[PDB]
């Protein structure tokens, strides 16, 4: 059971330990991590939580994951510090997580500055996997790091446009705007008024996904009467968010210069997606 | 529920209305024509219903596959008129259709002749998906549109040699000639004898398919007893309605000069697939 | 039902007649030869069974896959005498085994030196097929035969560790260990200890998986208390076997100049693979 932050380590060299009973969420987002094509996955580790943090290959997205130290089976850190993983290096153990794996375990000593340890239990047979990854010490992307302010709940004010996709509702959605575009335009008359998604390719086909029940999408505007909000933006990102299936429910925000922030929660994970332009 | 064929459309400026509650078949249909490497779909709309026609690359093979008015939801077509589709263009569209969409409506304009609404709907969420697809005022392939003259119930008397195969079957049957051969043997002794098919690579591999009891394929012959009917036919084709699966259970009709004619029927759909030679 | 070995022949110029009524086994067993990039199978039919050999390309892999006269439908072979088999022949033929067939039936005619037959039998719709396939009398690859003699019971006492592993596990363990390398050392001390699978590749990753419970794997040790037992092996033949999925259960036993023993049987097959070095 979940025992959360601990005082004091286990172990006595560790600087970072970590222990959490439903590893699929690391195969997930590291699938998601290999969709946006990100080449080095950078590591925060502070005493409450461990983030990982991602651009994709264009830089225009930024990829904040938080898993919350309080709410998984055991985590220790001593203080603030970061690593860097080789997201290829990683990408095959990642996804040789299944359903013999009930535990994954972390661990980062001192005294092996350049390795992290990733150990995986079967219980059914007393079976113990034991991963060293090389890592290094990140120079620091500060502008991704610091995107993660521009997420804070109170940075939520100029966001007039939001609404709530499942899973399934988002991957159908981008897959079908993916067959045949990379742009997409969103509009929203101010008031009680439909969604739109659409977009338009001359003497071929044009494409327009309306949403005519504010509700059941759990859309919420404050978006003047009298305005218009339509903004462009591009999918391809949210095709890879959304075929990694990481979540459950996503929720999407949209701001005037076309911003869009995708977020998900499921227990300890916290996925947060900034895409700019 | 279905109301069939309309005295007055819905719209004003429509000349063809068309609402259906299984979507499913037009991407299955779809799968068929993208199988067969079809490049442009032949649509000859009337008050009473609705048709597609296409040759295979081969150009040997002529499909026909109605849909018939009185037993779709809703219909209405102010005349005969003819469309033309580039089956590339909207072969993401069609395989677009899943479990969500519970309707799918198709509408043509006078005022926007270039133009082939289809319009999907989630009733879920009151999600609304309208592609607008370029089409045109096609040429017309008179061999084709004839050969639907040619699968008249009237017509099929010169079809000695007849049976019915479930979808499994057949795809099972010509996926397994298809591993070794492009050319199969049809053979049937007049009389109460086995279906035989048959072929023979010299040094490598021969393969027979004996069908023993006529009754339960519902083989019917009406080959003299004394005569044996013999027919060499290409497959590749056939392999591609096979595997479309667009139907439950398939009618084969054989004729002396090598044609083939497979048809089947569900619910709306009518597919009629002839093949010379 | 099992009839077993029959002292005369159903049909008088067979000389062999074989009947089952599981023919997937044989599908898997090609599939493993398949995955080991067998090009020819040598095929020794006796008078109270039929054994398969074959070698993986890198010639230090050798399957021997018996398969027991008294425990199939119908069995007759009136001597000693060996067929070979091209390999890529056949593949198709015996991927082409699926559920509606419940019957495999092999003939060899003493007037027909290069025909194998191989019939299949559909039992809902009385359909027979039947394949020819080309076949030679084959150049005996004597140390691969002789290789069988090295796999008796006798002979398995200088293998002082052996364990069990279910299908699954042996998929995932050598699924796991081909993500990263070609090579795993195999160690486990003497006595009641640990077993342990591992590599280690410089400045990028090292793997350990552990073994804490023998009882739990069926591992039986003979390793003298005092000494380790450590060897070094080749992994790529493994994964071809686990994937093949032909068992359920899977016996590995191991020497100490680095042969490993595969073992499984299931009802009238047994498999073994032994790898050399």
């Amino acid at each position: 059971e979940r025992k959360g932050i601990l005082e004091k380590p286990v172990r006595p060299q560790s600087r970072l330990e970590f222990s959490y009973d439903n590893p699929l969420i690391f195969k997930n987002l590291f699938i998601y991590f290999k969709n946006l094509k990100s080449k080095n996955i950078l590591v925060r580790c502070t005493p409450t939580e461990i983030t990982f943090f991602s651009r994709d290959q264009s830089q225009a997205s930024f990829v904040i994951a938080t898993i919350d130290g309080k709410n998984v089976n055991h985590y220790y850190a001593s203080d603030v510090f970061w690593l860097g993983i080789n997201r290829e290096l990683v990408e095959k153990m990642f996804n040789s997580i299944d359903r013999s794996f009930l535990k994954i375990t972390i661990v980062h000593r001192y005294d092996k500055p350049e390795t992290l340890f990733f150990i995986f239990t079967d219980f059914d047979i007393d079976k113990e996997c034991t991963y060293q990854i090389t890592v290094s010490e990140p120079e620091l992307d500060m502008d991704l790091i610091e995107m993660e302010k521009s997420i804070s709940e109170e940075r939520l004010k100029n966001y007039p446009l939001r609404w709530e996709f499942t899973s399934k509702q988002l991957k159908k959605t981008f897959s079908d705007l993916s067959n045949y575009t990379e742009l997409v335009t969103i509009e929203k008359l101010g008031g009680d008024t439909p969604l739109h998604l659409y977009f338009q390719k001359f003497n071929s086909i044009s494409y327009h996904e309306m949403y005519k029940s504010s509700n059941k999408i759990n859309l919420t505007s404050t978006i003047p009467k009298s305005q218009v909000f339509q903004i462009n933006v591009k999918i391809a990102h949210i095709k890879s968010l959304a075929s990694a299936m990481v979540t459950d429910k996503i929720r999407i925000l949209c701001e005037e210069n076309g911003n869009l922030i995708f977020q998900s929660e499921m227990d300890a994970l916290m996925l947060n997606t900034i895409t700019l332009n």
